């Protein structure tokens, strides 16, 4: 292995497609596994931030510092065991966006690359939103990574229409252009997928190795 400074926010949807037991449970309990199961070495920590309708932060980088505090406090942070909300991603992003990257910039004072992973299912109420929360992204050079449930909570025939009858609509309608919700993720390195559970999760890890790399 070789250096590769960098730290890490994992924000986890908290909208109402993770009322289904499945969603939530495997999302926050792998990145409890993850986080458990990782040697969360000084080459970078994990903050990790719940969002619906409006973020929370669950925890600082440096905060659950111990995989106990984790072992505990993921109860702590049950995400809405039925989840009513909708993902307002303009304020989801623009928080841990402001959060995570101020926090990491000041805090360490060092070399640092600034990334944050996306975990949700898909596009989101106010996705037209992207385009200034892209923007401001580029700008500011922060990486993401985008992790998108099939749609998860709807019938997995649902779960491939609901996302394909945007683009559908998006062909015949001038007016509508569903890159706008990729578009976020700039995949030449800000690579996206649609996964269907937990056990895609090396191949992320190790495509964003070769990212954490260089």
């Amino acid at each position: 292995p070789s250096k590769r400074t960098y730290q890490v926010m994992i924000s986890i949807d908290d909208s109402k497609s993770m009322s289904e037991s499945g969603s939530t449970v495997l999302a926050l309990e792998t990145l409890a596994l993850v986080t458990k199961a990782l040697s969360l070495l000084e080459v970078g920590q994990i903050a990790v931030m719940k969002f619906g309708e409006q973020p929370e932060l669950l925890h600082p980088f440096d905060k659950q510092f111990s995989s106990e505090s984790g072992v505990q406090m993921f109860s702590h942070f049950t995400f809405e065991q039925s989840n009513t909300n909708v993902l307002a991603l303009a304020d989801a992003s623009m928080k841990c966006f402001n959060y995570a990257n101020t926090a990491s910039h000041h805090r360490s004072n060092s070399d640092i690359r600034q990334l944050e992973i996306i975990i949700s299912d898909g596009i989101c109420e106010d996705h037209d939103s992207i385009r200034k929360l892209l923007r401001r992204a580029q700008e500011e050079k922060v990486m993401i990574v985008f992790v998108i449930l099939d749609n998860v909570n709807t019938q997995k025939k649902s779960s491939i229409l609901d996302i394909k009858k945007v683009y559908y609509d998006t062909k015949e309608d001038g007016t509508m252009d569903l890159k706008i919700q990729p578009y976020i993720d700039e995949f030449a390195f800000d690579y996206y997928l649609v996964v269907r559970n937990i056990e895609e999760l090396p191949q992320l890890l190790s495509s964003a190795l070769r990212q954490w790399f260089q």
